[PDB]
């Protein structure tokens, strides 16, 4: 069943990398690839379009779909996906340089696939990667969101915000414009050695002309492992990112829809992006926020949710619905619970 | 004494824009002209050394300088002018492309080139334009500074940092992420206006694809202006700006030499770019800082300059080659504020 049968693509174009899956018809998974980053605020429309197209052909080549045989559908679930313009071009230049790609094309975020992939009847997600968005579709399709607003205006409780408050953190102590709130001896040996250079003004072309923002949140990875060896700085960092993250759910609250609320499970929150990982330094900030953030009213309980297969699967979903089909899911094989907190 | 005679150029590196001066030997401002940015981590060298001997030539132009002849020495006084590679590199390009451009140059930082206008002795200069900088040049040679670390790592109390706190502030109220301390009222409507968009969303495309400093960093006009007609979120941004201008003189104080404080005028601080027309807003911020940080040095003066960075960097182009300019240093500078502690 590859040939006689619609195949509909998904492909998730969040953070340090992109992933495509392929599936059937009947929702079978039958390729996976990696493909490099698909953020047009970050490398263009242009970069996209051949990254998408370069990735996808692995795709069909792994599948044993014939040359020159289009997919039925493409959801292209990507960091500013909601951005008009860039998804009108997305779709024109897709169409106009590699026709037999794929028939239709759905263009949508990041957060709408990851949903997707876990649900129908609409939830919350909190990604944390090398950026953070907190985004809801509430059952009526209503929406609305926290952050996701880049590097340049927030990312706050990302691997990029971890890496740059360390940095700033130790620019400023050495300046003596601010005491840090703890020794920074571990953190400044850490970005030494995590960027190879012998001092501050060598940090520099790493934010400037060789800026790269997968390069620069790389260095989350040393403060993460100062705060498993205990050093007060890394750990105090992660705190705060969990503080952040709590405080993007915080705000949101109010416009959840209370149905999502109710249930043995609470509100479930979908957790998506690397810094995930990190959830036991990530913790005691995290419930900081919330038990602090919430007035008498809501929720007794929450619980966190991690995906079993790629955001790329809500992507494939997305994309079918967007030409008439129904793209079975099995929505409790896509996602699981790793942590449920209540309140009292 | 036009051909007979050493030409001696300057080139200040601002931050919306440059400006080239040419100095007879004898000291003489010969012309001047204004050029594009010169900020290498933003424009990379290439496009530096491009605009370098595109804005220098006009001046030779306006000098009357024959074509073809070269300047004695050029001082380019930029914005990330300190860094080892990159003023190699500079020059580099400069004598391969350009040969009959200069016979010499130096590549120094603004704030040296600042400093050396209004003084062969020592001082602290203090910029904010579209970026901040605090210098110290000892009267020993010794040097020492805070932030310069331009829009990625600091940069506070600039032009880019009050437009980026303004915007900051709106979309985290709208986000309701974090209340703002102030009504946003004014500051979203002018933000609407000077971006010409309608939401958050249209704001992002000037900040990545699009994104250019000296644009976005002109948001800070329109604070400006509504700290003016008393807007309370623009007035307590300018406060808080003057407030981290106070805290890099504090930042610095304990390496500046006893000497510096004596004298009638006590402690001067040379204060350099666009951001110092507003002191009136900054002053209420910067005069907090400075005292609490004092409690934590009798009194200071501030200074603004009367001619371009531009001369001081001809001064120092000229010394590179074993020449003494002659500067009128009580010209190329005046007081502004003067105040005494408690
Ligand atoms: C302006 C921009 O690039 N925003 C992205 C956002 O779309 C994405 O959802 C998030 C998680 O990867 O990282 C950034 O915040
Ligand atoms: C890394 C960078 O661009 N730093 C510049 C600094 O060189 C300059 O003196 C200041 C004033 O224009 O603006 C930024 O801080």
């Amino acid at each position: 069943p590859q040939f006689m049968a619609a195949i509909y693509g998904g492909v998730e174009g969040g953070g340090t990398r992109s992933e495509v899956l392929l599936v059937s018809e009947d929702g079978k998974i039958l390729a996976e690839a990696d493909g490099l980053s698909t953020n047009h605020w970050l490398i263009g429309t242009d970069k996209c379009v051949e990254r998408i197209n370069e990735m996808v052909n692995r795709a069909k080549r792994k599948a044993g779909v014939d040359p020159l045989v289009p997919l039925r559908s493409l959801g292209l679930s990507l960091s500013g996906g909601d951005q008009e313009d860039a998804g009108r071009i997305l779709i024109e230049e897709l169409r106009d340089r590699f026709p037999y790609l794929s028939e239709s094309y759905l263009i949508t975020t990041d957060a709408a696939g990851s949903i997707a992939t876990a649900t129908p009847d609409g939830g919350v997600v909190l990604i944390s990667g090398t950026g953070s968005n907190c985004r809801l579709i509430n059952p009526d399709g209503s929406e609305s969101g926290c952050g996701g607003w880049g590097h340049m205006m927030g990312d706050e409780g990302s691997a990029y915000w971890i890496a740059h408050q360390a940095v700033k953190i130790v620019f400023d102590s050495i300046d003596n414009l601010e005491a840090a709130p703890h020794d920074i001896g571990y953190v400044k040996q850490a970005m030494f050695h995590y960027f190879q250079v012998p001092d501050r003004l060598g940090i520099l072309t790493h934010l400037y002309r060789d800026f790269d923002k997968c390069r620069f949140a790389g260095f989350c990875r040393k403060i993460a492992e100062g705060a498993q060896q205990g050093d007060p700085l890394s750990r105090y960092i992660f705190r705060k990112a969990g503080e952040m993250l709590g405080r993007h759910i915080v705000a949101v609250l109010p416009e959840i829809d209370p149905v999502l609320f109710q249930g043995k499970i609470g509100l479930p929150i979908l957790c998506v992006g690397s810094v995930w990982k990190s959830w036991e330094l990530l913790k005691e900030g995290f419930l900081l926020a919330l038990t602090q953030g919430r007035a008498q009213n809501f929720f007794s309980s929450f619980t966190l949710m991690k995906l079993r297969h790629s955001s790329a699967l809500g992507g494939a979903s997305l994309g079918a619905r967007h030409i008439g089909h129904l793209l079975p899911m099995d929505y409790s094989a896509n996602a699981i619970a790793f942590y449920s907190y209540t309140f009292s």
